[PDB]
């Protein structure tokens, strides 16, 4: 009965706001709950910190409590949690992981920097252990960790740039200034090993520097694309000007540990679109090349958050040993005008079926097998369905709207992989937008409703719901560190944005119930098409 009714207080996601009746509840049987890891957060919650003897016996609770996960530590680094003890707890759960998992959640916690003690960060400057809050823990490991201290000096970076924060939020403006002083003092009086690090980072900052300028050079020649794109090849063969072809090994900001000696000026090309984005081959130190787009003029942000949140699903997805052939290709802001896309060799599905009609007719042509079904590779045929089930979920799980065939591509060996994440959390430029977006080519690129792949398709679809619903908390907790974030989807109903994505996980049913509708979503979507 009452302990029923206290586990599913304990059970509710971490964003879930509890009633007066479940508060009262909560700090009713405190005591009983103290070795409960995953009760810790919402005794938390029912706390009063404005005052100070029920404070008192909270952070007693607090040391006597069973040590709360990780994924669950981020919920304190929210806004929700002001008391300081809390947030050095929170920092000290966070001290527990490895730099791959903290690596995870970087975007994120850049963000909670806005619910720290900007005094305290300032101060910081010159003129469980609980005596680090994040900035002073996020420096600390990034000086034992140049891919962290990499995205962590972007990061911060963007967050200094922005315009926005610097005009509505000053103070904020100021303390991302200050968090960006910390790190460069912290480098300063480090090893021999971490002041390298900060002349790294300078020399990445004056290259990409150079590339916006070289951007704007390309646009002095009024000419046709051709034209750019010869102004583009011949800019860049000029590394005396542009000093972008030879340089002196340093790591490539959209992927760190990828060390570049510059950029092979004769394959330089600008895309055919608006902004002119300009596809660039890295040379890499091992004579390797990593193809990039460099975008001058949007603010990739939103991309950022969404690529950094499906390479998230992808790992957990990985972790569960279910490797769905998704395509997490790399996002990295320079700036809110301007950052990197990793490039990924593929073709838009608008275009396969301009070019051959379907997307089985591209199989066969670039794929094909004698015994494979309809005359495909299985292996291509076996990523295309996987690949098809995971980014559906997803797709579906972050409401991305705005789909079409021009940001659904498709590789050779039947990756399937989403792009252009402009319309999110059920924003879309239309009204009625099917909830899930699995549309007639797709379906047809399988074989058709009636095949055995669209049976393990819907199969996989359920594998990865009912996965990722087991890591709702952590995925809802970074999503509950991005509620202030600049990011323009969120911007608009910050409120409700961990509410949609929270509910699009359906944790209120079983496992059993989530399959089954996870399968009229599917049916229903199918039906649409039919
Ligand atoms: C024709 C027209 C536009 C595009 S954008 C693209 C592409 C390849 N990797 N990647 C990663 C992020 C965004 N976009 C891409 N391929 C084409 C082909
Ligand atoms: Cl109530
Ligand atoms: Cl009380
Ligand atoms: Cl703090
Ligand atoms: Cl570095
Ligand atoms: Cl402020
Ligand atoms: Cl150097
Ligand atoms: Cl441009
Ligand atoms: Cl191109
Ligand atoms: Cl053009
Ligand atoms: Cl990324
Ligand atoms: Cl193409
Ligand atoms: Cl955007
Ligand atoms: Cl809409
Ligand atoms: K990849
Ligand atoms: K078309």
């Amino acid at each position: 009965a009452t302990r029923d009714q206290l586990n599913i207080i304990v059970s509710y996601p971490p964003t879930k706001q509890l009633t007066y009746e479940e508060q009262d509840l909560v700090w009713k049987f405190r005591y009983y709950l103290t070795n409960q890891e995953k009760a810790l957060t919402k005794f938390l919650k029912c706390v009063n910190w404005d005052l100070p003897q029920e404070a008192k016996q909270a952070l007693e609770l607090l040391g006597k409590w069973k040590p709360m996960d990780v994924e669950d530590s981020l919920e304190l680094l929210s806004s929700h949690y002001t008391n300081p003890t809390v947030r050095r707890y929170a920092v000290a759960r966070l001290r527990q992981a490895d730099d791959e998992d903290l690596l995870m959640y970087l975007l994120q916690l850049v963000q909670a920097l806005k619910y720290e003690n900007f005094d305290d960060i300032k101060n910081g400057l010159e003129p469980e252990n609980l005596e680090q809050d994040l900035c002073t823990f996020l420096i600390s490991r990034a000086c034992k960790n140049s891919t962290l201290a990499n995205y962590l000096y972007w990061y911060v970076i963007v967050e200094c740039e922005d315009q926005d924060t610097q005009q509505r939020d000053p103070k904020t403006h100021e303390m991302y200034l200050n968090v960006m002083r910390r790190f460069s003092q912290a480098l300063l009086k480090g090893d021999k090993s971490v002041r390298v690090m900060r002349s790294l980072l300078a020399a990445q900052q004056t290259f990409v520097d150079r590339l916006v300028h070289l951007m704007k050079a390309v646009q002095r020649e009024s000419g046709n694309r051709k034209k750019k794109n010869e102004r583009l090849q011949a800019l860049l063969g000029d590394n005396e000007k542009m000093n972008l072809s030879d340089v002196e090994l340093i790591p490539l900001p959209l992927e760190p540990q990828v060390k570049i000696r510059g950029i092979i000026p004769e394959t330089a090309t600008l895309f055919k679109s608006a902004l002119m984005p300009a596809q660039l081959f890295f040379k890499t130190e091992d004579g390797g090349k990593y193809p990039v787009i460099f975008k001058h003029g949007d603010d990739l942000r939103q991309d950022q958050l969404i690529l950094q949140i499906i390479s998230l699903m992808d790992k957990l997805l990985r972790k569960e040993n279910l490797d769905l052939k998704l395509t997490p290709y790399k996002v990295l802001a320079t700036s809110t005008k301007h950052g990197f896309m990793q490039f990924i060799q593929s073709v838009p599905v608008a275009e396969v079926l301009d070019t051959e009609g379907s997307i089985q007719n591209f199989f066969r042509k670039y794929a094909p097998s004698e015994n494979g079904p309809n005359g495909i590779s299985a292996e291509v045929m076996d990523t295309y369905v996987k690949s098809c089930a995971g980014y559906c979920v997803i797709t579906y799980i972050l409401g991305v709207g705005d789909r079409h065939l021009d940001n659904l591509l498709l590789t050779k060996t039947g990756k399937l992989f989403h792009i252009d994440f402009g319309y999110i959390l059920g924003r879309d430029p239309k009204p009625l937008p099917p909830p899930m977006k699995l549309n007639k080519e797709m379906v047809e690129g399988m074989g058709g409703t009636q095949s055995e792949q669209y049976q393990e398709f819907r199969k996989q679809c359920y594998t990865a719901f009912l996965h990722l619903r087991r890591y709702s908390n952590l995925i809802l907790n970074l999503f509950s560190l991005m509620v202030d974030a600049n990011i323009p989807d969120i911007a608009l109903e910050p409120d409700k944005t961990v509410k949609k994505v929270q509910d699009k996980f359906r944790l209120d049913l079983s496992d059993e119930e989530a399959v089954h509708y996870m399968q009229s979503l599917i049916d229903e979507s199918v039906h649409a098409l039919f």
